[PDB]
């Protein structure tokens, strides 16, 4: 209610992973560019959180981006060519390609999403083999999907979305010292304007540090930019 979430750590080494990159990139001592301008497209951050009689239950306290929102519409997109980072093994990499070996080929996948329907007062839900079973030739309209809302394709929202997402792939253009894998980008606008719609980078259990530009999630980004642009002609 607060406005806030808890995320539990996923187990090690995933889960004290994130926690560091919280703690790096929200450092208050820090005056690193690149990491005060990369706040921006995070949820904000609150710190470690554990329940008062349970200290060894472990959980990220962060903003909760829908809650501005009346009846929010949300979608998850892993962004990048390899959901795998570069320590994973050979049985991990086969592990990570096999969930979706079109990875490399779009440079996306969506995890979910629900989506607010306002003729039924109702929410549809789309889960992850939702987004494991579209490929180059169904990619546009499975995109297309999230933005089906108020008895029109929400082009409003598509637009806003390309807006927002020009500004993180710029920020990624201009830093060579992260590199992000099995991230995603979190999409909302309101279902019940432009309008309100966020677009929030999660999930940073596989950020690495990096003397590169991260290739694979520039790819990822152009390529869904691509795609909701060419929505914007339907």
């Amino acid at each position: 209610p607060d406005g806030t979430v808890l995320k539990q750590l996923q187990p090690p080494p995933r889960g004290p992973r994130e926690l560091e990159f919280y703690n790096m990139v929200y450092a208050a001592d820090c005056f690193d560019g690149v990491l005060l301008e990369l706040r921006k497209y995070l949820p904000k951050y609150y710190g470690i959180w554990s329940p008062p009689t349970a200290p060894n239950d472990l959980y990220l306290k962060l903003e909760d981006v829908t809650h501005k929102f009346n009846k929010p519409c949300i979608m998850d997109v892993k962004i990048g060519q390899k959901s795998y980072d570069p320590f994973a093994s050979s049985e991990k990499i086969q592990q990570q390609v096999s969930k979706y070996p079109l990875m490399e080929e779009i440079g996306f996948l969506v995890l979910g999403m629900r989506v607010y329907h306002v003729h039924s007062d109702s929410y549809e839900t789309e889960n992850q083999h939702y987004g494991r079973s579209l490929t180059k030739e169904t990619i546009k309209d499975g995109v297309s999907r999230f933005f089906h809302n108020g008895y029109c394709l929400r082009k409003d929202a598509v637009a806003a979305s390309i807006q927002k997402i020009e500004k993180i792939l710029q920020w990624f253009e201009n830093q060579k010292q992260l590199n992000f894998y099995a991230s995603s980008l979190l999409f909302v606008y309101e279902g019940s304007s432009g309008g309100e719609v966020e677009v929030r980078m999660i999930d940073f259990a596989h950020v690495f540090p990096s003397n590169t530009i991260d290739e694979g999630y520039v790819y990822g980004l152009k390529h869904l930019i691509s795609v909701l642009r060419s929505i914007l002609d339907n």
